[PDB]
């Protein structure tokens, strides 16, 4: 009522997002009982974040915790096509300041964020942050030092972002402390690897409807997305490769089932097409990155590529498929909003008929946000109850209060403690309504720990 | 060969050539630890290393023991269980003029004779200076009965998950004397072995040891870390219907996530000690329970009492406390069927009708299921742990902690693993075995990551 | 051109985008196409076709229209249409009535404009039909339509037991070919896009997660294999239902628990039958059956909360949507997801937390919610549509003596050597290599080299 | 004084009864039929010369038809196949058996002519139970008089059903038989699911080679083929699969499994040249599945790539060319039923030459030459079904049956829908799964009787 602060699609879609945060809150049982049990503490009392991270309806039901929990909140998304406009429209019509459609372009993405840092013109009272790659934090530490002497800390929701993070810290140029969400084994074995699983075919489905039993696929990479995405594809019947430059990873490929091999010969990319193992490449139907890394689906592999196969990239940057090559060379045909065909004819025109095209998806951004709707609320429950707590911890923290001798002291970016990892994997399971044992005293004694846990030491892998 | 060899003890001499023809075989699958052979022969790197080993007598066993031998080292050696030694392996050893002490069924009596044989020569103390161990044994009893011995001593490489805990609780009570490699925490062994090790080889077991269909059948595998991730999995890909139970709620969402119902054994998962708190109708439903947890009594006397007629029990972590055998040999009647194969009665103690139809099936007596009833991991997946093994015992062998003065003996007295550049050399090898081609990075892309282009591409708290 | 309903003619540049993949995509079907081409075979066929107007079906239309035949078409689902499909259709010039979201009503009208042009019965002799519904009706209302139409082609299992039922009564007026049990068709479809379509309508109509949760799938024959396994491979804890014990065994050897709603199986119409303790844990229930009322009232009443419910069989009776719709609150969600709240009749919470969600209104929910099976596993089941076209019109039995019609009036099917062709294009769509038996080895297992390389009775 | 048998050692019988005891508890349809029908002795009178694999699975089939009347003389159709603590088991109950495990083939047919004959002449059988049809060719190629007075053949599997059909083509066949092979029962839970269980196990045994991340190629995806393929990608191998047949070709696909020849476009012309070299070249194991000839022949044996493991699961040696390996390389062996086949020449062999294949039972049966073939619990179907194809061979008495009316009897059947359900229904209570029954309104809305049969005679499962 009189509430004009936030740019979204449509806001008529409200009541369509609200009826689907309802639903979602059913599903995420550990940010709901996070809800429920610091309610009345109201321990983010005084905390103002600056949110930027895909804006679904999962990121909804987040914020509202935050705001439940005592926090103002001011939001953009972290990806153009991320965002459900649905759930933008409830998070707007709830009276939070958010800027986020989808489909933005990349100018329309950077004024979202600075939406959120600015509030009628002028830097607003932030305290907190909470990122989903880093582009909010790198902003903050170009542009606007002067308001990072008053935030208290980063929380950082993905690997990218959190090596980011460790590359500032590296060079000194890391202003507040921050904590890695991403590596709570209920973030990043949960997030990273299952909701790939679920996502990645959804996302190829719902864009091409392709038929992916039986067919050839190629990951590039094999970490917790490349493992989630392989599943994917595998257990739809794809016969799947894949590429990697870790060979610890690629042995767990190896033991995992698949075959692993290298789009170049020996494995050695030299920059030119003869180093291109074109007889592999000609034969498959589907091309995955998800390594975070720069240009492994590269010119002289997309030349080679089986006419018709589907390119798209899982990884958190549209930069792992050397997409500007495409915008340069040949001619983009729009089957459907973030569906393109590329044809490798020419870039002056096509043929409606032409047989010798790619088929792209999300512009060769996160393809299971751009062409589905990311990961399912369960999953993402676990990654947002750590999000929640980190914001906690680093807020009651304060320590942008702190005299110039305690900050050098906790300058850090750090994980949550494995207690609480645990505390979040409980809540999952008993969503599932699994039963976890309890031991006995004399049963933890014998392996070394409390009855109430941690259960591992720091070092245990899972 | 040597002429008139006898130090040793082995089942059957006469396995020897068939022993050595699975030996050719096995070095076949092991191009890690063959490498290592290849690549540091003629350095001699453990040439003067006097190591007393201790674990499972298997073919696997004899390659990683002829590598030892190959880059210089003697050896004296047994087994860390009783129905884990093949005996074709055993022999073939002993036929080499290497010093072994092992044979399938040994008696707990037997056992503990076998590693004093390999701790004494000619009656006295042999002049050892390294211990390769699985599962701590060999290290107890040295600390506890020959404590002078370790005084001569470079290090302890230790395998298995269950031998680190009791070497991490010596440390923590300053009772280990001799500096330790934590072999098991590599990446190519923990998530190698531990896991994919089970994988094959649990089915592989159940199967030699009943000829049971697996397939809709019902199965409860206690604890989901690394042996119950792999357990799981092999009975999941033989169309089992798997249950898991677990007290760690992590690796409990980790199951959920893999398509398993999470349950346990006690209604609301609380043991109040009475045969009430069992969840009847749960077990009563099983045809298979696998103990995977390296805990004590974790299928105790009253889930055996409630469990389905002619449920199969067995174990598969280190040592058979998991399951209450005790109870079972106190109350009812033992059938052998064929070794490490027994029905177990429970109408009553003394005797039994031999068509009762109340029994269960308890293979390898609760040992190690996958070494006592077939044989334990494959070559290809105990190259990796082996390579480890050999790296592990040239690092400490050449840094001679025992020749050390006491002031940096404090300094060095650890329990360490191999750096991740060691690991990754190792996995670098299984997979090419498996003809598998790893990518090199560009310049630029490492830059982009901020790894070198030869790794490590990790950092050290990466969980993989 | 006017002689169309559909919901938004504009669409059709994007059905044309999407028709010019999913030829890519169908091998089998286009390789008709070229082959046939020459010969126009259905030179002189005007066919009323019924069945999901979808892209893959606007690829076996244009590809009849390529072989020389005049059709006018509609939709066998009020909820299957693809908009832009039936677009691309319509702008083509082939008359087409067919939209997603239509009325029971809608639907009807829909049938009646293809049999009637202009006010008049369409001058049709063949039917193309899947389900039964255009058979039923012209049966039925047109009987007379039927003495100038050579023969019906039925895509699937229900559509087929109703050709059957009448054949049985004598009231079969014209020969048939049952599409659905060629090898290429029933072996494919039915179970293997029911495999894709199931799991992929689930994730669009409600983004849950599935691995970890506890399904019920009613049913073990094609649907129910395909349907048990998308949701298996999911990492779902899958339960099977059937009242066939081969069907059940099958269940059993491929890894699933095989259970009854009912206590030892017995349904005597009570609450006290229902095995209420699985059914208050079980996420996610889906009919396959082709049966009436398998999900019945009882068994809604104990589902657990926030269970979701479907159906992927032909019609929209496994559940006991009725029921529903008499005695609980429907909130739509989005369109074909309605929360169904347990709490009453006349209004609800909007935060209950006791409601079921009903997928496409108990309609199947592959094509409902998502696009059904994919156009590489629809090349099998439309490829046979096709030379079932061909041989049922050039056979001409509305043309035949009364005598010679008696002898050709039945439901038959394909020879298996024609199953074998298309099934070898598909293959090559995959880019897989057949091997050619030697004379000797063809010899020693006594099949021609050419085939067929099985008897009739092989089950695969 | 019981001396007509002959088995490895009499004294393993008290293990194989132990192990019958466990066997009967995993066998509920056969032992149901055991109940069910020991009171009435349905096979009281009749002689059965019974040729099939001597496992603990077939003693629990011998003591079957035993207990229901019926005498018996047995011997196995595989010269690896037999588990000796089974034959001694049955030998020391009385029942006349003649097979071991290791046999040579001159010992494999005087197995069979200990059980037809007895006392030097023929016995007086009236019944045949047989597996691939070697015992079925003996008996009409060398003793025709015998089966004027044999009521028929109940044949176990794919191979000995083709060799039926064709003598009944050529009007050679003496005397109906049931088709035990294609009830679902046998065909789709035996053929398919027995080998996935079996496959792994017999390649485990006898190698111990890890299997996940290795190539398997799979020549065939028929019932055996199928559960082949499965056995080996549920381990992690990624599986190829080749196949003659496009409709099962096409199912390998949908399934999951690239397609693929061992010849260049599938065109076996006879040359090394017709060799895909690359293909053979990375491949780890092969196994064919085919019940054809030759299917793994001299030039993909020579292609394979070193250490290769190969075997076949199919009823007969010859889908591998042997014989071209006995000519040509020396065999080394590793231990009973595995061999090194060294490719460096005929005349001995280095003990460490890298250039070897392994055999797995001498290109004979893996699962049952190699492990103990497949579970209870599956042959229960398979076994439940010979006992009521023998029951109803028996009782029809072809034998005494005039000869106009043995023309019209003279076939090769399948036994009927509902007894192949009531089979499925046995099996299933014995994993515990709960058949749901049809209301009288479902039964009537699909058209069939609330008792079954449940599917039309064309349907495929
Ligand atoms: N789309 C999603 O929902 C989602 C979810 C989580 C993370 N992510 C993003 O996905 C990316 C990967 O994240 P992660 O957690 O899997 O990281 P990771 O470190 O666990 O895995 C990345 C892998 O890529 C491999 N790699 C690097 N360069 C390679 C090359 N040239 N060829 C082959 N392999 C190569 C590395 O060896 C590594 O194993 C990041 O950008 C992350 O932020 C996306
Ligand atoms: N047989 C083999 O070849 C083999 C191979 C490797 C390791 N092991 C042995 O197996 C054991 C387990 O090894 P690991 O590497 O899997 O260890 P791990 O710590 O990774 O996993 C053990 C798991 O057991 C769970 N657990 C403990 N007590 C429990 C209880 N009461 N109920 C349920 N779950 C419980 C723990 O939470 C933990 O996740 C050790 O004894 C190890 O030495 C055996
Ligand atoms: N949605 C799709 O894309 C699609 C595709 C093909 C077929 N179908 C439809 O799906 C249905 C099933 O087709 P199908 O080919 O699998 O038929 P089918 O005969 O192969 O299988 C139906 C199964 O349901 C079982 N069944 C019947 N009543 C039951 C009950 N009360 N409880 C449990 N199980 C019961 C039967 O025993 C049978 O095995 C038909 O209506 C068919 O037209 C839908
Ligand atoms: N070992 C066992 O326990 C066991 C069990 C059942 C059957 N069998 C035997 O296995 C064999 C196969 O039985 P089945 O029931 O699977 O028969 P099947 O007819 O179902 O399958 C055999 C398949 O082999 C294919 N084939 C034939 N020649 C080929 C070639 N040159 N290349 C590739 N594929 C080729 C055929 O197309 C067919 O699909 C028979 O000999 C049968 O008696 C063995
Ligand atoms: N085969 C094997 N040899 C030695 N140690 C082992 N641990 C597990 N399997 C083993
Ligand atoms: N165990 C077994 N017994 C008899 N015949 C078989 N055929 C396959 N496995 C068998
Ligand atoms: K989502
Ligand atoms: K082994
Ligand atoms: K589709
Ligand atoms: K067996």
């Amino acid at each position: 009522a009189g509430f004009t602060d936030y740019k979204v699609a449509d806001i008529t879609l409200a009541a369509w997002g609200r009826r689907e945060l309802i639903i979602a809150e059913s599903e995420m049982p550990a940010l709901m009982g996070l809800r429920r049990k610091y309610a009345g503490q109201q321990p983010l009392k005084g905390a103002k974040i600056l949110g930027c991270i895909h804006m679904t309806i999962q990121t909804g039901v987040l914020i509202e915790t935050l705001v439940a929990l005592g926090a103002e909140v001011r939001w953009s998304s972290c990806n153009i096509f991320s965002t459900q406009d649905q759930a933008a429209a409830a998070i707007a019509a709830a009276g939070i300041p958010v800027f986020a459609w989808k489909g933005e372009t990349e100018e329309e993405y950077e004024w979202c964020i600075e939406q959120t840092i600015l509030k009628d013109g002028q830097p607003w009272d932030a305290n907190m942050v909470l990122d989903d790659g880093g582009d909010l934090t790198e902003i903050l530490h170009k542009k606007y030092p002067q308001m990072l002497e008053r935030i208290h800390g980063i929380t950082e929701e993905t690997t990218t972002g959190v090596h980011r993070l460790l590359d500032m810290l590296k060079n000194g140029t890391l202003k507040v402390p921050a904590i890695n969400v991403n590596d709570s084994v209920t973030k990043s074995k949960n997030d990273n690897k299952y909701g790939c699983r679920h996502s990645l075919n959804d996302a190829i489905k719902r864009g091409t409807d392709h038929l992916l039993s039986g067919k050839q696929a190629l990951v590039i990479g094999y970490g917790d997305v490349g493992k989630g995405s392989s599943q994917s594809l595998r257990q739809e019947g794809m016969i799947v490769k894949v590429a990697e430059v870790d060979p610890i990873c690629a042995m767990q490929a190896c033991m995992d089932g698949f075959e692993v091999v290298s789009p170049y010969k020996n494995g050695i990319n030299d920059g030119t097409e003869a180093s291109i193992d074109a007889a592999l490449l000609g034969k498959i139907d589907l091309i995955v990155t998800t390594t975070g890394n720069v240009n492994v689906c590269d010119a002289n592999m997309l030349k080679a590529l089986k006419k018709r196969a589907v390119v798209c990239n899982i990884g958190h940057f549209d930069n792992e498929i050397d997409t500007a090559f495409m915008r340069k060379n040949w001619a983009w045909e729009e089957v459907k909003p973030q569906v393109h065909k590329i044809h490798r004819t020419g870039k002056d025109g096509f043929d409606a008929h032409n047989d010798d095209y790619l088929i792209l998806l999300a512009e060769g951004r996160l393809v299971n946000l751009g062409n589905a709707t990311g990961h399912p609320s369960r999953i993402m429950d676990g990654s947002f109850a750590n999000q929640v707590l980190a914001q906690i911890h680093l807020f009651e923290q304060k320590y942008a209060d702190l005299p110039a001798a305690e900050k050098a002291k906790r300058l850090s970016v750090e994980v949550l403690p494995k207690k609480l990892d645990e505390e979040v994997a409980l809540e999952m399971v008993k969503g599932f309504g699994g039963v976890v044992t309890q031991l006995t005293p004399k049963q933890a004694e014998y392996i070394g720990v409390s009855v109430e846990g941690p259960f591992k030491p720091d070092t245990y892998r899972y």
